[PDB]
């Protein structure tokens, strides 16, 4: 289907048995959710936007409902102000820019 | 035309008579630009991204070319990572997320 962007493109994921509200954004490299427990090995890492740099855990290799799709990625956990998924994910479930 | 998210959807952008790279951005609201001069009179604005908030100078009804379609908006400037195209102007020219 088509997503308009008069509003902010917001969707609900599935993502170690909890459902979240994350923003689909592509001007985010990664996926960056708020704090939360992953299964699994992480390494420490600092990502930047507006407004400076976050501290975030990197886990590999993460399972994520989203859109009817069941994707696999890297998700970073940190003090985000909102979810975002980034093009890591949106490109596994084939969403694309059009105009 | 079509584009994917393998890579940053970045873009070629015209304003004021100068050529500027600019990341097509579904996560923001609003564009923000590099500093740069601008015409007229600005307004304050806070905004808060991912590692917090920053000021930034907002310009009305500015000239903006993008990926050669013409639009005439908002336009914040301010100490932004990298240019970014917000939801504002990628609905003046008929962007979509779809899949
Ligand atoms: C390595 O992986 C990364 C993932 C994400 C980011 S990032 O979040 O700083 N970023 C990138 C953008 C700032 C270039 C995504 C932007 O679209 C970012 C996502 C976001 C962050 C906080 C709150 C709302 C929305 N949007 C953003 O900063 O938008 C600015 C400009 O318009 C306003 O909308 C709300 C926030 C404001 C950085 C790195």
């Amino acid at each position: 289907p088509q997503i308009t962007l008069w509003q902010r493109p917001l969707v609900t994921i599935k993502i170690g048995g909890q459902l979240k509200e994350a923003l689909l954004d592509t001007g985010a490299d990664d996926t960056v959710l708020e704090e939360m427990s992953l299964p699994g090995r992480w390494k420490p890492k600092m990502i930047g936007g507006i407004g400076g740099f976050i501290k975030v855990r990197q886990y590999d290799q993460i399972l994520i409902e989203i859109c009817g799709h069941k994707a696999i990625g890297t998700v970073l956990v940190g003090p985000t102000p909102v979810n975002i998924i980034g093009r890591n994910l949106l490109t596994q479930i084939g969403m694309t820019l059009n105009f």
